[PDB]
């Protein structure tokens, strides 16, 4: 996958009006999006083509899939039918919900991202010590994408390490959370980040001065 | 005081489209009055489906969403379930206490109610889950939660969990029929049972959910 800047905008206002005009302010730095639950649960399904359909990004559903494997793959197939190009699902519930994911998104033309380690303080009290077996089970499943914290770059380190440098990562935590943009991207492929660009007094700003400290990893 | 589900049994409506899942729900709708929605049913046809629920029919609605994020992500979640009318939202808790607390402090401040899941039912939840499952539990007590979810396919596991949060939490079950849990074994633990597929597969839901709640009667 080739992220514009290695920079993912996690769009996580939750009302039509302020999420598009945010979005069209920051299109000229970034075509990828991530849109999760906040706004899709405000808004309907039906925003991801309106995306697709005015700024013709690429659209990861942040879904953090997390279900039982009948229903992984439902949850699934109605998000590939909304147009997403890739689904974000929990490693936690084992390697049958995330195979009935990898079925789905094969079927129609989609990808899956991993989530092994969150990027929360509570993210150390269960999953943490469960993220490098996450990992090696993304490997023995043939996942290619994951995603990692920028909060913990040597957590981040050590999962490029399991997955190689084939695999593609992605990591949220940058800015709000105190990630560190270049430090992330020496382990990620690409940076997602949401409240230090959608919260900003002026969010094409934000998004310029984020890429211009990166400018020599791009 | 806990809420009153009819003949202790769920219905997880996880139908696909609106015309389904409200002839299947309308069918059972006199042996139930609490219904749990899911993603398979919101993702195809919107958040506006829990108002046609409550609309059509005298049920309850558990927004079983498994909410599974960082806190304030967690927060904007249970926001705008409880905005579309939803009673009650299930979370898991291997994310951690944090995010439990996010979404306990946002169901206080709405007047509504958190389920906490602790292990699942499935083959997967053996891998990680079911490792963490006793601690997650012992922090869903310690948050203050009330509501809890636990499977149906381990007896064992299900009886260490109602244990753990007490005899005066509210316990509710999956796994029942299609994966091989039985109801009146459920029922020594569980308060509630959930039922998918067994009921709305069958060609007559209302026979199916009859005869599930024929072989429970003496626990009614
Ligand atoms: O470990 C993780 C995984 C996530 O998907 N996320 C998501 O990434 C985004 C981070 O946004 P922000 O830059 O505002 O912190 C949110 O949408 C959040 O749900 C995260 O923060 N940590
Ligand atoms: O551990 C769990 C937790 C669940 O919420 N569920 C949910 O309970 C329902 C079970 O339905 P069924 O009776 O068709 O197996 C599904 O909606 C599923 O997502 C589960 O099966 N196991």
């Amino acid at each position: 996958m080739d992220v514009m800047n290695r920079l993912i905008l996690a769009m996580d206002l939750m009302n039509r009006d302020d999420a598009l005009r945010v979005t069209g302010e920051v299109r000229e730095y970034i075509d990828t999006v991530k849109i999760g639950y906040p706004l899709v649960l405000s808004e309907g399904m039906d925003i991801i083509a309106e995306f697709r359909k005015r700024f013709g990004c690429r659209i990861i559903a942040d879904f953090k899939v997390a279900d039982i494997p009948e229903t992984n793959e439902k949850i699934c197939r109605a998000t590939f039918k909304a147009g997403a190009d890739a689904i974000i699902v929990h490693g936690f519930p084992g390697a049958d919900s995330v195979r009935a994911c990898l079925n789905v998104a094969e079927e129609m033309g989609r990808e899956v991202f991993l989530l092994t380690e969150m990027s929360h303080p509570g993210a150390e009290m269960f999953i943490q010590g469960a993220a490098d077996e996450i990992a090696r089970m993304g490997v023995d499943l043939g996942v290619k994408n994951y995603v990692g914290p920028s909060t913990r770059p040597e957590r981040l380190s050590r999962l490029r390490e399991i997955i190689g440098q084939d695999s593609f990562l992605i990591s949220p935590g940058v800015g709000a959370a105190g990630g560190d943009p270049g430090e992330t991207l020496r382990f990620a492929d690409a940076i997602i980040v949401g409240r230090s660009i959608y919260l900003a007094d002026n969010p094409a700003a934000a998004a310029a001065g984020i890429i211009e400290s990166i400018k020599d990893l791009l």
